[PDB]
């Protein structure tokens, strides 16, 4: 509360880490569904049912340009890339697949460079 403050966990590194994360995540051979925007034109029903489209080349940009203001947001756009895969696409598919396997992938580096 007022003057009364928690000890301050160092976040000096965070930017680093989370873009060497997004590294590792972007060279994945199973990223190639995420690599870029689903092409709105292209594909029926994407714009309509996913309110908020994600993926690794806008959390690329965002990152680089100071849109996230702490870990937690960027960890909140690499899950909503993950969420949106599991509500448009069957397990049993290939990138439902893939969707499944990136975020296992993303979440044991999350765990062991965070916590």
């Amino acid at each position: 509360s007022m003057s009364v403050k928690k000890p301050k966990r160092d976040d000096s590194k965070d930017l680093a880490l989370c873009s060497m994360i997004l590294t590792e995540m972007e060279t994945h051979e199973d990223a190639w569904p995420f690599l870029l925007p689903v092409n709105l034109k292209l594909v029926p029903g994407y714009k309509k049912v996913i309110k908020k489209p994600m993926d690794f080349s806008t959390i690329r940009e965002k990152l680089s340009s100071g849109q996230y203001p702490n870990l937690e947001t960027f960890a909140l756009d690499v899950r909503l890339v993950f969420d949106n895969c599991e509500t448009f696409n069957e397990d049993d598919s290939d990138i439902g697949r893939a969707g499944h396997n990136m975020r296992k992938y993303f979440e044991k580096k999350w765990t062991d460079t965070f916590k």
